[PDB]
């Protein structure tokens, strides 16, 4: 019933990864939870800590994570070990097609410990993800 | 309206990746793809000149292609060439998590070809495809 | 009882890995087969999709598999993945020491999967791998 | 006399690598040849079993290779241990320069084998290398 | 007629590779070298310098080598240059599938100068390889 | 029309890469350029600078260059930077095949940025390169 | 007119990189900038999501940055994205020359988004880079 | 006799490194740090820049640092730059053996400044540190 | 209650890792391991094979081990298989912090078999690895 | 008082790095070093004997000097030497931005021994330079 | 005046480096030295412990050496270590030119700590090193 | 009878390497040539074009070659394939030992080409080179 749905760094900036904003976005999901008879809590920071913080405490109410975590999904080691701890299911999704850019973008801490992963179908990627978890 | 769902090396032993065998998963791909006012074209060939045959046809009609290459991806110079003439989508689905295997497995040609990538979903993963597709 | 030798590109030009031809190989491992009193089924192709409805066939039979993959050996991760379905041994064979050649002729796809692998000893490595399953 | 210009993956989509379209480079290929005084087999397959087999052929009548090899000259040791075989002077054509695209393209199995090779002259590498062939 | 059979580090404790002991292992070894029409001289060490000096043995006499030289096949260029001075064949052996475990042990300084290999066969390798050295 | 051909180090010392001596090459190439109803321009130095000097003039010139830069190939960051500012096509040349060699051999810093390559066709690589700039 | 210097992680530490306290860097900074008719706004933070926020305000408000990341210099995707937003220059400064100590130093995720980059001339680097933006 | 224990991401959540919370490691330290003499201050955040204060005042203070960094070991610069401003002992612990999961836990940019590194000692790891700052 | 300590190539000149003797070292780790009600073994060899026989009989008894191996700790492939064999604990204990120095001394074959490791801590090291085993 | 700046290969070429030609260039540095109580003595050469000949002697006249290499900053060991001879400043100068091109590019033999290193800033990188030195 | 020549592994085998024989070899040395008023002392092991001891024994003398290790030259991390506590110089020596054959010959552990090294000049580089001694 | 010695970039600068200049050093060896029996021609260039002339003609006279190629060693496939030519010997020679510098340093294009290498001995290395040759 309730999944996390979790931004990371820059994606406050959706818009300005160009058209929606984070808060069209916020209200697309909410929309699509919604009728998939799901509620979406859908957060996002630029901070490390706090992303951690959400995704402690989605582990220790074993909800399901969608986490787009921006740059930090190549860097983080931390957050990675996070999300090993989820005992329900991690999307990991990202709007941009990241194989199709830098190099160092096609390396990922999260992929090896997440359910899955959505790649450059924009932001209906989030809506697919939760369409996955509405099924498992 | 038409979609092109391609399946290479191996898929056509999914069952015996277990549970739903392809015929079964041709069943899913088509009743989804009705529901979704599509027409799902579901193919699978363990050979490679096959794959592009299909692939070529489709850049020639300007169909979308879902495409799970199996071993093809991590190895096909040729397979990814055929698809980077397609104009429609090109979506890339992995049934495993890629990332949680061998080394060897998280390298894709056709990643930064393709508009998306969706992998360790399972089979939902081409019923996700499809729906994208249906919103593109 | 009976025991899949499998041949993949280019072995079918032995002789002209010299001396022996391949209908030279194919009658001496049944000769020793017979012997042994297993049943060797031997079989070439330059086409890995032959190769790979081989090994699919192997796998749905519970027969052990002798591989010569040739220049596959290094490149068909296709081929590994069926391989590794075999629930009985998979022992493969190159004729020549792949050790003692070209870098890239020192990796192998299917020694990971295989039960072991010989090289360097000729012909003969196939009339051993026999023997090694006559015992097994 | 005789000159055996063998195309692999792909090459049968030339022009739709643009303008001339495989027919007309077979056309080319044959009046050039013509002129020089030899006879130009021209052959195209997304096969590599189609592909080993000319090869095979040519290597069983000591004729000269003209190959363009597409894809599988980044990835087929299967065919470089094929030409490996030929007597007769192998030339590696590519019409794209290989070396002025993505990084992976610019290592080909097949150069170290080859007599020469010619890329990023257009499809008059093809006409360049028969030139070679009628002075050798 | 006399082969050597030179066991390194670790091979003394085969058994406590677990069943066979290497007192069985050079029992089973003799057995059938007797039954090949050879003699097995069958000897193992954990030092170096100990092994270097039965290799340089058969080296002055010419003898054959069946070699499993444990954690030294990986790490000892001295061996691989006391091995290179074989004028009679060389077999390097593994009791285990060496291309199954770390990746370090994919790597074998012996391989090259080797005339074969045999992997993951068991103690059977020995046998097999005796069989070798019995037709060659 | 005027067609400039550049060879690098150690290139005036053909013959003493055997039979034709420099001077020899010198009139071959004019020979064959003038049938083509070009005049070629060939210049060798040992000298990079040199070499920069001349490749500067054929910018401001407009002029096509075929440059056999012999060790500098895989060497001069310098000369490929002077090469890629030529405006007319750049054909480099290597008499022997680069691919047959030392590793090292096998990068060059001028193949992204010439119009195309040719290698391993001896001296009748330069003759060849002339054709294509009579087409170009 | 207004520029914007950030300094990131342990850049508060100046002086305790010595003589100069933060404080006194600000201060120069300051003067320097009212010379040049600019005004200078100078911030430091050991926080990412802090650095993030105002490299998103001068985002927004096309405002030049001169940026000395510290450590992150070294391992933010999310703080290299949050640049690439920036449509006025960028400078990055780095007060030690980092090419002169451990090999990890020597990449930067900035400088390929920054204008230019400035490494080892102290905090006159600072002021060098005022004065870039004054005549920009 | 001041020594801090600080703690970076993930640490908070011991027990749900399985068994001791980090209350229960807190009252460990805080006991066997008095029995030895010592006052020790135990902290924990998931926030990099709140450690690195914590870290700056060690060092402001001249106070011995046992800092177990979590993935932020693998991955900060900043961090191992705070803490090379140590001129106390600095005593790495990981409570896991580091060496015995992903190849990328095997690298620590603190090692190379840190007094010494303590692994796979468990949460005694911390009371051994503690004993070693109290004979030094 | 008995512990084997075990040192490698060189361990015999410490002193001479300066200040205290093998002898003093001896003498202290006896003295400490009387404290604690244990019974330290400490033998030091710069024989690798001598090294293995010590392990081995460890293995034997089911005796925790104490090894700082010395050079051998980064290039033995036989000593990790021997101590691998070690059913009670294995703590590794490097004198000097092997992170400061050469690159080459940042890899260890011991770590991944190890309980644990301690580097740095000079020879307190093997005293609190002491107290390790005997709370464990 | 006096400072050389030394251009290295194809920066005769600027403007022909367009607009300002270097002939310019030297009436810029000179104009602005009189400003500052310097004297500029530009030089450019395209040949790295005479360029190590205008280094040799400004280390021999403990001059600084400003230099910018071309291409021979990412390959010549030879001028890094001479470099490392100079006792006054010296600072590496490029006009584009090094880390937004070619990843050869991004590696400077000169940086490791330069004082700094200024990229991307254009022909004022030059200019900022001489403030540099100006102030040191 | 009192000289170690000190040789490793498979170097007793000389002669059977070819020509020439252990015995011969030590005889010239010593014919060398006495002339050049020197004393060789000259030891031949294929142990490496018997080796170390050597060291460790020129070491307390503080007696220069003469090392060739054989293959340990490219495998010892102890050897290495051990002649680093030589105070006295170190000669490297090697027969053959370690760079002329395999790749993994042209790394030594041993030459970073050596005073020199000599190479490729057979066995006049023992007399060669010799007179360096005699005149240092 | 006739020996070349010849120095590359930087080798002029010797004294200002210190203590000897390339004056003494030509002395040295002219005295030491002269009492082998020798004739040495000593010549200095930092101009690589002018260094190859002088190979050229070593080559052309089968006259041995003595060279210390300065930074030219690390980076020259010209100079290489120059002396590559060369039918007497050549010795490279570097006075300091390069094997204890930077890792760049440590590997040379001429080594495997040359007949030896003397590196580390000083100035002393080059008298030593003129023995061998007097010897062979
Ligand atoms: O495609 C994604 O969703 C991705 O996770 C996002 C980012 C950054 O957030 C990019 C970014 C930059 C600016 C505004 C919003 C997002 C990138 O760091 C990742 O590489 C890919
Ligand atoms: O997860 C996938 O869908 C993937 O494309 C499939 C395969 C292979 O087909 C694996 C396989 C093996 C046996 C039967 C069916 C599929 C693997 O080669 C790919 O790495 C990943
Ligand atoms: O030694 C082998 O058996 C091996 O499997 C075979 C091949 C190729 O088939 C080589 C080859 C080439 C020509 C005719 C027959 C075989 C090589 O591709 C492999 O590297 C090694
Ligand atoms: O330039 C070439 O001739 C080359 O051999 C050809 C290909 C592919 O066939 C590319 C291709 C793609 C689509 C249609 C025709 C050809 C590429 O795979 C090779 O990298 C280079
Ligand atoms: O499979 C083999 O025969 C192999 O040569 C043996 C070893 C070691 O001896 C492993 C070992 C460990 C303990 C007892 C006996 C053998 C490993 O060092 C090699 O990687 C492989
Ligand atoms: O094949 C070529 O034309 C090539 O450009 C030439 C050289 C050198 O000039 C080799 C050489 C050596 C001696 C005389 C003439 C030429 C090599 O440096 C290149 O690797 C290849
Ligand atoms: O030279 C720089 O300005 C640089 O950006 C700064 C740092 C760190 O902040 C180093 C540091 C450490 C302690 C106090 C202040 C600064 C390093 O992390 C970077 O590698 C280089
Ligand atoms: O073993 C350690 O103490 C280590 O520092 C800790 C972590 C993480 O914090 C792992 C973690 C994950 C969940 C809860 C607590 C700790 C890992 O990031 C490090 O690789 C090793
Ligand atoms: O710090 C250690 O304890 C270490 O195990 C020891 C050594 C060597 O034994 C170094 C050495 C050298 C001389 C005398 C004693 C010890 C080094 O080979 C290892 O890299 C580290
Ligand atoms: O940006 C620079 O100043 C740089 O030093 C210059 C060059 C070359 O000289 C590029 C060049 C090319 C043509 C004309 C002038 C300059 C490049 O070789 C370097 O990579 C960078
Ligand atoms: O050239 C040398 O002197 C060298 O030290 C010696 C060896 C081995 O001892 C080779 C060897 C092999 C057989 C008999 C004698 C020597 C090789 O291991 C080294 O790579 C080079
Ligand atoms: O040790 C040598 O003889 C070496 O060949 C010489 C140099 C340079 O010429 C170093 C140098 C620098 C300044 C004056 C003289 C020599 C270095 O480029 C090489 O790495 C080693
Ligand atoms: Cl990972
Ligand atoms: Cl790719
Ligand atoms: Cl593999
Ligand atoms: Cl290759
Ligand atoms: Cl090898
Ligand atoms: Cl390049
Ligand atoms: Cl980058
Ligand atoms: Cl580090
Ligand atoms: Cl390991
Ligand atoms: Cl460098
Ligand atoms: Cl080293
Ligand atoms: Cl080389
Ligand atoms: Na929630
Ligand atoms: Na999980
Ligand atoms: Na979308
Ligand atoms: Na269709
Ligand atoms: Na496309
Ligand atoms: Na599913
Ligand atoms: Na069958
Ligand atoms: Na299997
Ligand atoms: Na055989
Ligand atoms: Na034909
Ligand atoms: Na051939
Ligand atoms: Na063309
Ligand atoms: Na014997
Ligand atoms: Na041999
Ligand atoms: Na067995
Ligand atoms: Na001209
Ligand atoms: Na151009
Ligand atoms: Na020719
Ligand atoms: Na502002
Ligand atoms: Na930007
Ligand atoms: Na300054
Ligand atoms: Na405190
Ligand atoms: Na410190
Ligand atoms: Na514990
Ligand atoms: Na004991
Ligand atoms: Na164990
Ligand atoms: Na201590
Ligand atoms: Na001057
Ligand atoms: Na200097
Ligand atoms: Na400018
Ligand atoms: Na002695
Ligand atoms: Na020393
Ligand atoms: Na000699
Ligand atoms: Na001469
Ligand atoms: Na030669
Ligand atoms: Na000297």
């Amino acid at each position: 019933l309730i999944v996390n749905v979790i931004n990371g760094p820059n994606l406050g900036r959706l818009g300005r990864y160009g058209g929606t904003t984070h808060d069209e976005l916020v209200a697309l999901i909410e929309r699509e939870a919604a009728e998939l008879g799901l509620k979406a809590v859908v957060r996002q920071s630029d901070s490390e800590a706090q992303l951690l913080d959400w995704i402690h405490q989605a582990a220790d109410a074993a909800e399901p994570v969608i986490l787009n975590a921006g740059g930090l999904t190549h860097t983080s080691v931390a957050l990675r070990d996070a999300c090993a701890e989820l005992s329900a299911p991690l999307i990991e999704v990202h709007i941009s097609n990241v194989h199709a850019r830098e190099e160092f973008r096609r390396h990922s801490y999260l992929s090896p410990i997440a359910t899955g992963v959505i790649v450059g179908l924009g932001i209906q990627g989030y809506l697919l993800a939760l369409r996955y978890l509405a099924e498992h």
